[PDB]
């Protein structure tokens, strides 16, 4: 007959295809090749995103990496020698605005080497899921856990209240506590131990979350800004035009300013020119184009928007360049000109450290993980199954239990690689719809990772402005939840607006669920003492 | 019979219940007045939320009432006589952080002539709507229309773009505009004008903007105070524990400060004790307090959350008190103590001014005005007409003309008042379940605002922390509305999402509007010129 019909009964016939099982799920050797091109079509975004999220960390840079600066601008740190011109030692404010160039140095390293570890562990994840699981489900890097950790836990330039190092730790942990309580088999029980609107509803908060991040200037298109007196008000105003912030003493007289080393912000307040930034204009061109994209269910829109906009940022000369005129953007730029490049983690990899276990956010990061990754994961699976017609009627999928455990074994692979914890995807369904059936799609979108490799110098030239608008698209995807929430209902409309509200107010994931399961206990606190009073019989 | 009875008939057979048509509408003289009780109680925390917040924007008064302060603290303005001593003139900066003594003055007696206009407005709103239209609507100031006229349109202090006097002007305008469409009957036609999408999400972003008001500072619990890097984090330590910001000036060494002239915030950065605030945990109880009410079905859940935690903050001498040991605690005190008080408006009333007119922030208010209440007055009315069953085959209620008239009348008063436009409230809806059929519950809800008149000085004691959680749980019930929002379409979903975050974010009305409008006028674009060219004939 066909070439391509000859290679299709090939594979089936011989010993991998009876290994995955392709006859018995009727899917073809192409079949799974199309499905997970499919599903890497419509995952790849966070090869940008989540790099880039996970940078804003900070890594493994300290104070150690940022260098001593002159004392004035003007003169090079080696030929600051004469009368009253000294050099600064670094303190933590060169984490900060503005940024040590030894510091933004290994922030660009960092972001190499991040790139580099969470491309490994989607291809890890991919794989295990693959050969031990065999199910067309694709793992990587969540985004709103990989948000929770970057700017929650380790926070923008570490300002958080956990390190990198124990952060990873944490992660570490909570992978080896999937891993237990999967090998048991108990994590579909553990799916119920939060309340019902809170596991709604954290969805929704972590999408207003991702979105809110994109609406930011350090990772997002900007329009959010500063405001003295209302907090935020519209930011987008040309980067010329942003100032930054340091906390000052008021008296009844004036405000004699400067509380001695506080904490100096980026350039977040606007004093004019709003809705005249380049930069934001061009994200909000990205974002038409993804909005567009995925309203005729084209498959990439994600990654088409981003391109473009990267695309379009990486022209030299330009206001919305990813490149600027100075020594950091001119090592971006050398960097990105060779095309391809092979990347070894020299930094980021085997970076845990159990140091800050007995420090309580430690554990509040632990059981965030926890909780996060419970929920998003057992969505996830049962959703896919119920795709791929997997569900029984006890409503198993056959490899749950190896699910689970190439999902625990990955997350604890991409800690010690150093990323945030790994998941299936919503959008592996993309490959489910695609006819994808076996294991073999996931193995096809790991390859297809590892192409994306030796692309390291074209995944770190992608700008804030370009990650952008795909965060705030994911939002709105993540805000579909909120259907299934009786709004009606105030024991569950108001835990489940509390947490979806505080979420993105409170920047932080772990601070949403708290609220959300605390109003919950509290609103039903009467009831709980009204059947037990009606078990022990004081009441009928 | 009973006398009960007995003056259920007198009146029914006399004039005025002729001229109410109580028996065409079938409902009894006490049923009016236990609807209009029942419909005051769920909508009195106006009396608490309403005249606090247009108080923050500022009321009529400029730098121009900000008395001249001596050089240092120590020493009283008249005895600023001596060597290197002076009295330093009033400046734009009077009105914010560190308020002017003499600007504080004016909100203390701008909150007094701002209960009295809420309070006039909603009487003569709900008289006019009981008489002329003779519909069991209550009339008061919108709450989402009152936060973005006080916050957005004047903004806090007056830091807003648009003065208070011309923000009146643009309400008195927006009122005439009504009158005249609604004289003519296009009111239901202008229903349809906004996109769908934005139509329904617009309730839930405002929802969310007074949510975002009630976990502020100013206005709130706290609990949502400035990050450096994030820009939101969690707020909620004691008020000692809380610092201002200046704008200052980067460079390449160190952060050479103070940007002169620039705009101090107020209290809203942390440096330690979170969760520790003791008028947080005030609020919380009172959030509590509420939300088992409101769970529990009793009408009044706002009030006795707010009366209970404004009880707790009348005792001088705590933590929570809403009387400080000082001068202007003092005042507040002081005037509290005589319960009841006839106040007189001299400054709010008649401050209408059309100066502002060519601005464009001017027309961007106003048409604001025009979009929300739009949206809020139809979806209302129909609403309780639903509930009343007064809804024929044709859609109509009989009575809609002179309904929207009246709305539209009530709003040019409200502005002559001094207050933010007023419309029907949802809450109308409790009064018609008890049987309230007739304009005579609009009439007993005017007579309780009456009541409500000769308790200003136990009005103008209620703290920020009481109006707190109201605003939070108002923005629950509000977000009820995302659940007829199609989110599986991205053409509904994105403008959905675009204008639900854009008014907590922007934190402003007009933005959210104009950013979802904006958005679904581009992702329909390809629709609409497809469309049209399918009319053409250029395609099939
Ligand atoms: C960092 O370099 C700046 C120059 O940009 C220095 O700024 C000083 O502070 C203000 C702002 O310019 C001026 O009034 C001073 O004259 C500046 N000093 C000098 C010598 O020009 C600043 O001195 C430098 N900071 C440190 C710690 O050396
Ligand atoms: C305003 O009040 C302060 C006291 O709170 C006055 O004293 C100044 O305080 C700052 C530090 O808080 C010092 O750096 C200044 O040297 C102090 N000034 C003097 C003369 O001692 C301050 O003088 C007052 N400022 C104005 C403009 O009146």
């Amino acid at each position: 007959p066909k070439l391509l019909n000859r290679l299709n009964t090939y594979v089936g016939s011989s010993r991998v295809g009876k290994r995955f099982k392709l006859a018995e799920r009727n899917s073809t050797f192409t079949t799974e090749l199309r499905a997970g091109t499919a599903t890497f079509l419509t995952m790849a975004y966070i090869l940008a995103v989540n790099a880039s999220i996970l940078s804003d960390s900070g890594g493994t840079c300290s104070v150690s990496d940022c260098i001593p600066l002159c004392s004035n601008p003007a003169i090079e740190p080696s030929q600051c020698t004469g009368p009253g011109l000294r050099l600064i030692q670094p303190d933590v404010s060169c984490k900060f605005n503005p940024v040590n160039p030894g510091y933004a140095a290994c922030v660009e390293e960092i972001r190499k080497d991040l790139i580099v570890a969470t491309v490994a562990a989607s291809l890890i994840g991919c794989v295990i899921m693959g050969l031990m699981a065999n199910l067309p489900l694709a793992l990587a890097p969540g985004m709103g856990t990989n948000a929770y950790f970057a700017y929650t836990v380790v926070g923008f330039h570490g300002s958080g209240s956990i390190s990198y190092r124990t952060a990873l730790a944490a992660v570490f942990i909570e992978g080896l506590i999937f891993l237990f309580i999967s090998a048991i088999g108990f994590r579909a029980k553990l799916a119920k131990l939060v309340p019902k609107p809170v596991r709604i509803s954290s969805s929704a908060g972590i999408g207003l979350f991702l979105a809110f991040i994109g609406l930011q200037n350090n990772q997002g298109i900007g329009l959010v800004g500063y405001s003295p007196s209302t907090l935020v008000t519209l930011a987008a105003c040309p980067a010329s035009s942003r100032i930054s912030l340091a906390p000052v003493i008021t008296s009844a007289n004036g405000t004699v300013s400067l509380l001695a080393g506080g904490s100096v912000s980026g350039d977040i307040m606007c004093i004019h020119g709003r809705m005249e930034s380049p930069t934001f204009w061009l994200g909000i061109v990205g974002f038409v184009i993804i909005a567009y994209c995925l309203v005729k269910n084209v498959k990439g829109a994600m990654i088409y928007g981003i391109v473009f906009v990267t695309a379009v940022s990486w022209f030299r000369n330009t206001e919305v360049t990813a490149f600027p005129n100075t020594s950091a953007g001119d090592a971006a730029h050398d960097y990105f000109k060779k095309i391809v490049d092979v990347h070894v983690i020299k930094h980021t990899a085997g970076a845990l450290s159990f140091s800050g276990i007995n420090k309580g956010h430690f554990w509040e990061a632990l059981v965030t993980f926890l909780y996060v990754d419970i929920l998003d994961t057992t969505g996830t699976l049962y959703s896919m199954a119920r795709f791929a017609g997997f569900v029984d009627e006890k409503g198993d999928f056959a490899g749950q239990y190896f699910a689970f455990m190439s999902d625990a074994s990955a997350i604890v692979i991409g800690s010690l690689l150093g990323t945030s914890p790994v998941y299936v995807f919503i959008e592996s369904s993309t490959g489910i719809r695609e006819g994808g059936r076996t294991g073999l799609t996931a193995i096809t979108v790991a390859v297809y990772f590892l192409l994306a490799m030796f692309f390291t110098p074209l995944l770190a030239s992608i700008p804030a402005w370009a990650v952008g608008p795909p965060l705030i698209l994911v939002g709105v995807m993540m805000m579909k939840s909120v259907t299934e929430i009786d709004w009606e209902d105030m024991r569950e409309a108001i835990p489940a607006f509390v947490t979806m509200i505080l979420m993105p107010l409170t920047y932080s994931v772990a601070y949403g669920l708290i609220g959300g399961i605390g109003s919950y206990v509290v609103l039903h606190l009467w009831d709980w003492g009204e059947e037990g009073l009606v078990k022990l019989g004081f009441l009928k």
